């Protein structure tokens, strides 16, 4: 892949990371956060989708 | 708020300056990356609405 698409992948995957460090921290306040743990964790999984679109079409070259 | 509603208030508000940084990177690579940037943009606005739900939620105290 070029340069640029490999900055973007790696950005993707790191977001992916960051958003699953908060969906734990906020599994973890409980019903202190209910609504928002709910909220990010249809977050965390768009995150997904995104970085395994970007691997599936800037990848295997 | 509490000093564990403060770190993810703050994880929140950080994911969603990165989503925002790389929807405009995929924005940037324009016809090789349409699909994704378009995948991107709605990533962001979701990460937006997680940042104002738990602004909303743990603030105003």
């Amino acid at each position: 892949m070029t340069k640029q698409e490999k900055t973007a992948l790696n950005m993707a995957r790191f977001i992916r990371s960051q958003t699953l460090t908060l969906l734990e921290k906020l599994n973890e306040l409980a019903d202190a956060a209910d609504e928002q743990a709910d909220i990010c964790e249809s977050l965390h999984d768009h995150a997904d989708e995104l970085y395994r679109s970007c691997l599936a079409r800037f990848g295997d070259d």
